[PDB]
């Protein structure tokens, strides 16, 4: 057909198989989750969006899945990210120094996927799904990440780290999901510091991006929540990963 219902990409192909296989694999690798019944996980995941209008999804819709995907992560080793997931993943993969949301079962299940259903049919919509801007914010994908993100941020303690894309027009974007959900769900009772790592996109010699107006804004927001703020430039992400891999044996 020549025009879809919604403005965004449709459900990722073979969504049900893909999720179930991810669950099986995750629960094989991670002993803490060994027990989890993946079929129950798929049923709860399905239950959140199937037969529901995909502009009328709620955090409650995901509660059965949230319950099944309950999981402890070391609260003091959390790595958040904004618009720079790939480096965050490359980093934690070296020796599991920190944990991103994609290191949890629910994050791993949904990473890079799109999904939505239809009001009053129980079919998965493989043709289109709502775009967060053009169509609706309360869509299955966006609501999932908000709900799961909030719980992950709420669990953090001590020093929480965040990678930010220093190549972007706004290094910290107050209106990003990171800025609108994660930042505001850190618990001041538990979190001592948020430390931002500003990832330079620019070759060689660049600015102290910890001085960027948007970084000062982040610092102000965080500080006003009674959490300390720290910031570091990562000038060369390639050299950084090399140093993480081969710590100070080398020019690190
Ligand atoms: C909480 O925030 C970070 C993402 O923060 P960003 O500033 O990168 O968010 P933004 O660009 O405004 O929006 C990205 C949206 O993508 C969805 N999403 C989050 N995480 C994933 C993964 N792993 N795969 C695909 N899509 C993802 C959400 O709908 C965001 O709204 C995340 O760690 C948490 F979402």
């Amino acid at each position: 057909r020549w025009r879809q219902t919604w403005s965004g990409p449709g459900t990722t192909k073979r969504f049900p198989e893909t999720v179930l296989a991810r669950c099986v694999k995750y629960t094989e690798i991670h002993p803490e989750m060994r027990h989890v019944d993946c079929q129950s996980v798929w049923d709860a995941f399905k239950g959140a969006f199937i037969s529901k209008h995909p502009c009328d999804i709620t955090e409650e819709d995901y509660q059965p899945l949230m319950k099944l995907g309950t999981q402890t992560v070391p609260c003091n080793k959390i790595l958040l990210w904004s618009r720079i997931k790939d480096l965050a993943h490359q980093f934690t993969q070296v020796q599991r120094d920190m944990f991103t949301l994609e290191d949890t079962l629910l994050g791993y299940l949904a990473d890079d996927l799109t999904w939505c259903g239809e009001f009053d049919t129980s079919k998965i919509n493989y043709q289109s799904c709502p775009d967060w801007r053009k169509d609706c914010s309360n869509n299955p994908v966006s609501v999932f990440w908000k709900t799961v993100s909030r719980r992950f941020a709420e669990a953090a303690c001590d020093v929480v780290h965040v990678m930010l894309d220093g190549s972007r027009s706004k290094i910290f974007d107050k209106d990003s999901t990171f800025g609108s959900v994660e930042v505001h769900n850190l618990q001041p009772e538990k979190v001592q510091t948020l430390e931002a790592w500003v990832i330079h996109g620019g070759r060689e010699d660049s600015r102290d991006l910890c001085q960027d107006p948007t970084i000062k804004e982040l610092e102000s927001i965080i500080s006003k929540r009674n959490i300390q703020f720290s910031c570091k430039n990562i000038y060369r992400p390639d050299k950084f990963l090399q140093c993480v891999k081969n710590p100070e044996d080398s020019s690190c």
